[PDB]
């Protein structure tokens, strides 16, 4: 199993936690550790027939599996991390879609655009609200059912990676602040947390 | 006088490189420098009554300006560095423009948003081909007249800035090359730069 993807966490961070979590082994090819990342980019377009030209790409044997979002759907499917019933596999993949709503306003915020104050006094608060709610109707912390699927992990993820940039607004909502410390502490993420 | 801004390039470098070309010397004030950038600025927004709750602000004596575009025309006409007839102060004005359009996509361009591979093939030989065919019309090293203007400085610094992030394809077009180099050869300029 091969993870191709640039010397970054951006839309593979997931990826990697899914497989740290469930402890499958896989190699960790970063573009650009070394050289130029573009050039190693552009030559691994050349070497590799993808569907979108774009990363990440999960390699399993001759099998070349492309986009982010399709990938874990896919990995949380055959190892049972994507909750036990319809309804369930539903609300997991729901609040996964809310996650990449909020994670990328994260990413399309920066200085140059003097957008920073707009997202840390309002769109993070709201949508941190949204999730304290789901928290507070499933009421050990899983958004889905009473066990941990990939939208745990990815709220996980989300706040973790806003967190680089951005004080720790968590202070607010106590549910969300204890998901997030909770899923950071079981053995498996919290090792490769260590590694990083 | 004072700048104040974070601690960072962003929209405030350009009149950093006004200061220094004319040998200003002036307060660099950087957000950041001690405690959480977010801090002192919402601290700043407390002290300085600002018109739009943005930086860059310049701080001339008792008096605040505020928006970076209009505080380098200004600065300009005051320092005669904005072209010398109605013609040509267009001309840097139009030149200054476009500067901030392509200036603009590539702080809109990151790994997350895949923006990257596109904007290295489509945006940006785009826009040097604009510059060069303008530098042709003036016939190595300026933009309008046969002096400098912002129009100069606002156009390398945009090429400095994205040299920062992507490689130099600055090989393709001559003029604009030149011009470059040229400018950041000039005395005052080479200095600040090797200080950065």
């Amino acid at each position: 199993i091969v993870l191709y993807y640039f010397d970054a966490r951006g839309k593979a961070e997931l990826i990697r936690l899914i497989f740290a979590y469930l402890g499958i082994e896989y190699t960790d090819k970063r573009f650009g550790v070394n050289g130029d990342a573009f050039v190693e980019f552009k030559n691994f377009k050349k070497e590799k027939d993808t569907p979108f030209e774009q990363v990440p790409i999960l390699q399993i044997g001759d099998l070349i599996l492309a986009q982010s979002q399709a990938i874990v759907r896919y990995l949380s499917k055959k190892y049972n991390i994507c909750g036990e019933s319809e309804l369930n596999e539903f609300y997991a993949d729901m609040i996964f879609c809310g996650v990449q709503d909020i994670h990328y306003k994260f990413n399309n915020t920066n200085l140059f655009k003097q957008n920073e104050t707009t997202f840390l006094n309002e769109d993070l608060p709201k949508w941190s609200g949204y999730f304290e709610k789901l928290l507070k109707k499933n009421h050990k912390y899983y958004f889905v059912g009473n066990n941990l699927t990939y939208a745990d992990l990815a709220v996980f993820n989300l706040y973790d990676d806003i967190e680089t940039k951005y004080p720790s607004s968590l202070k607010n909502f106590p549910l969300l602040k204890a998901h997030n410390e909770f899923i950071s502490n079981l053995p498996n993420i919290k090792n490769y947390i260590t590694n990083r």
